[PDB]
């Protein structure tokens, strides 16, 4: 068991997810935070795009990297769509990636979907390899 934590700009989408998926997926072979450089909300759109696979996050919402412990964290992942690369100990964990995807807030559920497998699939690669 090893722990992974995403970074997004604002917490409200891609980490969010990223944390939906792992903590189903890595149930019992990890453990799983999100957060982000700056706080706003969660999107409710991606309760719904999480919901499409039966996975819940409507109890997350946005919470800052200030409050948070990198140097805990084995792993630490950037969805910030460029802009951000974590000057602090947030790139000092065992593994650090960044993961540049689309942002669906204010496009299309099919571009909520087209992220959402995205970031599925690096949490799957990534789960196998930290287990």
């Amino acid at each position: 068991m090893k722990k992974v934590m995403f970074v997004c700009k604002r917490n409200s989408c891609r980490s969010q997810m990223a944390e939906g998926f792992a903590k189903t997926l890595g149930a019992g072979k990890i453990a799983v935070t999100s957060c982000g450089l700056e706080s706003s909300r969660v999107h409710p759109t991606a309760i719904a795009m999480m919901e499409e696979v039966g996975i819940d996050i409507s109890g997350q919402t946005s919470d800052p990297i200030e409050n948070f412990n990198a140097d805990d964290y084995d792993v630490v992942i950037s969805l910030c769509g460029c802009g951000v690369n974590l000057p602090p100990e947030w790139v000092t964990q065992e593994i650090f990636e960044d993961w540049q995807l689309e942002d669906p807030d204010g496009q299309s559920l099919e571009v909520f979907r087209t992220v959402r497998g995205q970031v599925k699939e690096r949490v799957e690669n990534l789960i196998a390899k930290i287990s």
